């Protein structure tokens, strides 16, 4: 019935909310915009976008925000006639600190205009709204430790919310210290018949990680964990093809079933590697996948061992499959950018990212450089798939080599490449390859660079991955296509290839426009097609 | 008569105006808030601060930026009856982009309310306008050069800017490539006698600076160097205490006389070292010095060679010294915090920083932590002296490790060190030292950590500096004192010291306050005292 | 009734061989001389040393050996009358090879003047004699890849030896490739029943070590792997004392029983830390440990899972203890160090080390320097225990800062820690400690050494280790004690700490002099004590 994973590419920190007979999950997004993303089913197994919830500065101001900053694992609720999202803004993602703040908003409606942030607290990240039997409220969050001497998951933190005061109230006590996987976080709280459970994340997002559950009869524990945690994890299942299997949280459906979902990075094929020495590289990230659950003496089970299965049976609904949401080649004929496609840090104005210039086409004015964690005028969706195409055709003019143009599929802001259109001394307008590896720059076709020719107005640039590698073509004509005699690995666009370890986010695929020199050079996209091949 | 450096401590790129006899300086502040220092003299001894330009957030909005990112040099000039200020905010410091802005602002008097920016180009830092002789106005500054088989400074950019029309017109020209020496920036034009001079800054800010100087009758060129350039330099005089020597700009006076304005690094002593493998550490950062200057065929010299002298002759007019605006011992009996604090990237409003909270004390409510680029509770002045002592009184009642208050000696984000007021476990309210050297923290204290009782209301914290090295010391009482058995060095908090390159500031010491928790816990600061030795 | 590990401290790639009711166990030495251990057991339980059977530079010259090359695992077998050893001279440790040759010696007894080398081949270390029933013999070895892009492990590779030619014939060829573990290593052949049983190391010998065992009917394969493979591993075992288990080696006994010895390393305590992160360090190195064996379906099973056990049931054998043979406090009255002493690479002669020239003492003629592959006047033994004590007392005039002697604790070149006495220019003699992490010194003492009175004729040096941590005690008269106020961390000197990753020897602890002034001078040592606890 449900093939795994549910939602692909990168979606990582799923929080899964039932409402009745629907059923809602909200990932991170850190530091894309706008945030958080809202994924909605009404039979656990095809799921359409309907909420971006954060897409007000007032909501969310990520300027400057470190890369794998901002929106970590949100929370979604529903209680009292409402949803309460839970969620970060997380700035300092090195070192002994992990500066960042938790906050609510609510709205009637999935999709409607969500209220402006109530601060909670900063103490740790993975913040969860817990709605008790009695009317109180509680929030969950893992407790930060920066001592040089000490383990900084320090534990699961609980504070009792007023709603009416807008604050948490009384004294913040610690619930739970987790087991000797550590790296304790993600904390959920489920009453289930007499029992509080204590779901938690342990043993780090990377294939150590794992899902711990455990139990106590007082909100304020002591939890006994359970007899065969964990829960889930892929650490002792080198083979099983999703990894990292962990941050799950738990949904009991209205036909009476237990389901749990949680991430997974799908690693490249390592075929001719040894199994254990490094356990792969996940260009799309960490993905949201879907398990079901069994009870036993007051504990729940995975279904086939505490490993991930690939595929599962939903529940007993009837299947209700949606249209597709997005134009394989979009012509930019529409009043406002599909959904799927996202910005770095901050909203993307009028005068930066614009349909209404040229009809029929994305403007995008340039601003900053590929390296910049400020202002980018840049517009990308995400690697969803290990085998697709990506295209675009643009008209662009520099006059200097502080502009540029083109497609880039990118991780980080030093870790991206790009076929781009810039401007030369001697060549004059040209097309060239460009890399960022850890900040180090490459030019492959250095001193080789594609001469655009003055009658020209269209370039077309194209990516077509294949797993492990992909390679960029042009055409000047939309028909005839070249390609550019460099083979790149994808391996390089991955969470595991990222030396400084905040690396919680996925490969994207996008188009950007740059102008160094200020002069507010444009670059028109008539259109953008991603295909599944 | 004149002893150099002028300005002590961090101030760099300095930028000599005249106005009849009335001389400013005005130099970079770059990710310290209010933007840019200026500084009034009658006699070109004695300095007075007058002006701290940028201190709204429609101005210089600085959150996020790289640490030595920010306000670089800035251009201070008069004319047609107002200051002119041309500044930059720089927002890439590493790799092969140095993606940044340039902005005019304006004002009738030196301390008024300058103008909202007018918004000049990006192509790279170091702008100055030159107001021609015939009315018409031009921007100078560097151009960026990107690329992996390029220098990246191009040369000197130069385009008209239309004061009516609040933008650069035409089309902007490379003007000079520089000479051999390289890394051309600090560009500023002169019209003297028959000649456009354009006064450059080469080899870099480190230990191969240098001041050169060009002229031609054409303002677009091509221009000649000075036959014995540099102008100004201190790369052929290692034994010289004032090196660095360049970044100049020059001066004519109401005397007829000539002067040259430049910065300088001052290293510690470094006695029985090998004069030439590594020639200082800089904690005092790039200061201002000032040098006199001479004619010969059309072209200026620097009195005594090419090499900073120590101490100068003056300017024909009578000595005007200047009261002290500081108090040694600062007990915050003001409205206002004094002029020689700063705060790190933004201002910090009452909610923050409050002087109304506590009659007599400055108050600090809890923020991030000492590694953040985003809100820091954090109040500082510059290291000015090689020997002095700092001292601190300090009401604090912690309730969890995530919060901290104390005394910080401080170069950027990555690196400083503390006396901090904390919380254990085991021994409740403590205080503790704490360093971090390129991000790595260590706790020289750690399982000794001092006790503080708990009928104790202040801390008295104080650190005493001696050139190459300086201690910690703590009171619970104000009279006896007891140092804490660690020597710390100074050559770690210097620029030579950062292994990024991008280290344009200096040391600084301040009262901090951290809440990681987000419980709002403050701490109250009776006096902040400083004093050389 | 068998405890593990038999072996105790850095005893790594054990081979066993059983010659009637006599058990013999050869372990690697590396570049500690003399070459290869030979213990002796008549239970399996109760071990003594009975061998170094490389003594002489005909069969091992290791000069200017990198840390960690030279006798790798050795190749202990019985046939035709007389014992067969195989061993390595590895040269190169990193990069892209790993340059090094495999020799054998014979001898009638086990214990006698053993033969000069029969060079064999230098294709891969881990060489291994088979001795068929048919009376023909066979080398098996690693095959070593050196290719970019291909994994160094090439598989393992056999050819026939030819007694009377004294080298290897025919054609080599690979009979085994290995497992998706990869890592190939550690050939050994068996004959039992209708199959030859092929057993190797796989997935290196850190954490992810396995014994792999396979089966064929032919000599040259192909090879069927084992159906539960791995025979042995403690990956899937975090929790496990016994981490690393592999590189193993069968023994069938006269009692008609199945054991398989294997190496093991076992972390410090590691309470706090996260179970998987990172796995710990092992300042004993890797030991040797053995598990009890059945069969089934023609296939043998490790007793007890694949895991290994801390405790066995031995062979039903009458148990045979052995004499203690070392002296817990070492007077020097012998006429030859005791064989517990090792020497650093090659031979010391009475010119170096003397236990003749002063009467109940070991003379030390200094020589280079702690950070030397060529002649160190140093004599060590492997820490053991855990917990321990251990003592020296040395005469010493140094007349320069280039003359030292003293107590070491002793990784490689580049990683140690000592208490020593040298000479100042302001305070004449003094003790100071002095250590080198990836060699970067420290003087943790600088300033404030410990002057001795030059009345005094002895110093006494002390280290207590107590796991996780050691200090370092001194006495003048050997009654009363002071603790060095530095406490020392365990886990500097183990396998795991090392960088290179050529990490495969343990700690040691001895006795050193140097005279880098080559005035001949020398340090008198009483007695040297080790005492567990
Ligand atoms: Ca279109
Ligand atoms: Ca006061
Ligand atoms: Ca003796």
């Amino acid at each position: 019935k449900i093939k795994n994973p549910i939602l692909t590419g990168f979606h990582p920190g799923p929080s899964i909310c039932r409402v009745g007979d629907d059923y809602y999950i909200a990932v991170s997004t850190f530091e894309w915009f706008p945030g958080v993303r809202i994924y909605h089913s009404k039979d656990l197994k095809n799921w359409r976008l309907v909420a971006r919830p954060l897409n007000r500065l007032s909501q969310l101001n990520m300027i400057g925000n470190p890369d794998s900053g901002g929106v970590w694992a949100p929370h979604l609720s529903y209680s009292d006639g409402k949803f309460w999202l839970i969620y970060t803004d997380v700035k300092v993602v090195e070192g002994q600190w992990k500066d960042g703040h938790n906050y609510l908003v609510t709205c009637d409606t999935i999709d409607g205009a969500w209220s402006d942030p109530i601060y909670l607290n900063s103490s740790g990240f993975d913040p969860s709204l817990f709605h008790d039997e009695d009317g109180r409220k509680y929030l969950v969050n893992m407790y930060w430790d920066h001592r040089v001497d000490h383990h900084p998951f320090y534990g699961i933190v609980l504070q009792e919310y007023s709603v009416e005061q807008k604050k948490l109230v009384g004294e913040p006590k610690i619930i739970f210290k987790g087991t000797d996987l550590r790296i304790t976080e993600g904390p959920h709280l489920y009453k289930i018949n007499g029992y509080y459970y204590l779901l938690t994340a342990e043993g780090g997002t990377r294939y150590n990680h794992a899902a711990t559950i455990a139990r106590s009869t007082s909100l304020y524990g002591p939890y006994e964990v359970h007899p065969d945690n964990p829960l889930l994890t892929s650490w002792p299942y080198p083979r099983n093809p999703l990894q990292k299997a962990g941050h799950a949280s738990i949904v009991h459906t209205h036909t009476d079933e237990w389901f749990l979902v949680h991430l997974t990075g799908r690693p490249l094929p390592r075929e001719g590697q040894p199994l254990l020495e490094h356990r792969g590289y996940c260009p799309l990230g960490r993905e949201t996948a879907i398990q079901r659950l069994e009870w036993k003496d007051g504990w729940p089970y995975v279904v086939g061992g505490n490993g991930p299965s690939l595929e599962i049976d939903g529940p007993s609904v009837e299947e209700v499959s949606w249209e597709k949401d997005y134009d394989e080649k979009d012509d930019f004929d529409g009043d406002t950018l599909n959904h799927h496609f996202q910005t770095l840090r901050i909203p993307l104005g009028e005068d930066i990212a614009t349909l209404k210039a040229r009809p029929g086409h994305l403007r995008l004015y340039g601003r900053e450089s590929l390296t910049s964690r400020f202002t980018q005028a840049f517009v990308a969706r995400r690697w969803q798939h290990f085998h697709f195409v990506a295209e675009t055709k643009v008209s662009f003019r520099p006059t200097t080599f502080q502009q540029s143009a083109g497609l880039v599929n990118y991780y980080n802001t030093q870790n991206w490449t790009t076929l781009q259109i810039t401007w030369h001394e001697e060549k004059g307008r040209i097309l060239e390859l460009m890399t960022c590896d850890h900040l180090v720059v490459d030019q492959p076709l250095r001193g080789r660079e594609i001469v655009v020719p003055d009658d020209i107005e269209y370039v077309y640039l194209r990516v077509t991955v294949q797993a492990t590698t992909y390679k960029y073509s042009y055409s000047f004509d939309g028909m005839n296509w070249i390609d550019l005699p460099v083979t790149f690995e994808s391996y390089k666009l991955s969470d595991d290839y990222i030396k400084s370890r905040a690396a919680f986010t996925g490969a994207f695929v996008g188009m950007h426009c740059r102008d160094g020199s200020g002069q507010n050079n444009y670059a028109d996209f008539d259109y953008f097609l991603y295909k599944e091949l």
